[PDB]
DNA sequence: GACATGTTGCCT
DNA sequence: GGCAAGCATGTC
């Protein structure tokens, strides 16, 4: 096989728009207890921004016991709960409280093991369900609070190999954040065409 | 203590 | 497309 490296300190230590967009075509992997690799390619990101950025939990410079992982060193995960049964997987980027919401993957490895821990476990799916949204993904690949505060360079449970297909500057949308002045800015990005996106923006493609 | 707020699967 | 269940969390 290719020898095989990770993504580290230099590439997370970046302002959260062009972390959020350099995150398209990575490949985030899983390794589960049972030896088991699962593999994605991210498509669709979110950039929060800090202080001013009135959507993100870091408003106004707020930290809480919840968010502490947006203040921490780029890198580190902030895993949290959303309408008290579902998980976000956010990464800090560079800047005060500022960090990448992952939003969609495209499935490449442990499909089979996905599709288990996204229906045995909570309430057959199309490959197309199985991580298009960032709950979607976080049951995919097994990502709970358990993933807060640890480091995505360092995390030998968790990691983001480089890609090999990468888009370029015209093949990202930049579109409207959605479930969010700062509603209707465009901070999430997203691969062009790709049919692994949570949510199609067809007013900011054309 | 109260209570407002924040994605997915089904349904309209 | 619309519609809330879900309860963790933050705030008063
Ligand atoms: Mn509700």
């Amino acid at each position: 096989g290719p020898h095989m490296t990770r993504l580290g300190l230099e590439f997370f230590d970046q302002p959260a728009v062009p972390l959020a967009r350099a995150f398209l075509g990575q490949v985030l992997v899983r390794r589960l207890p049972n030896g088991t690799e699962l593999r994605g390619r991210i498509v669709e990101t979110e950039a929060y921004l800090g202080p001013e950025d009135e959507a993100a939990h870091s408003r106004g410079g707020r930290q809480t016991p919840r968010n502490r992982g947006m203040f921490m060193k780029p890198g580190t995960l902030y895993v949290y709960i959303i309408y008290g049964m579902y998980f976000c997987m956010n990464i800090s980027s560079q800047g005060d409280g500022a960090c990448v919401l992952l939003r969609a993957l495209e499935p490449l490895e442990g499909l089979e093991t996905m599709r288990q821990l996204r229906s045995t476990l909570r309430k057959v799916l199309k490959d197309r369900e199985l991580c298009s949204g960032p709950s979607k993904l976080c049951q995919a690949l097994a990502i709970n609070k358990s993933f807060d505060q640890r480091d995505l360079a360092q995390d030998e449970a968790v990691w983001l190999e480089r890609g090999p297909l990468e888009p370029s500057e015209p093949a990202v949308v930049a579109a409207a954040r959605v479930g969010v002045e700062w509603a209707r800015k465009p901070l999430r990005f997203y691969v062009r065409g790709s049919p692994w996106v949570s949510v199609v923006d067809r007013v900011a493609e054309q």
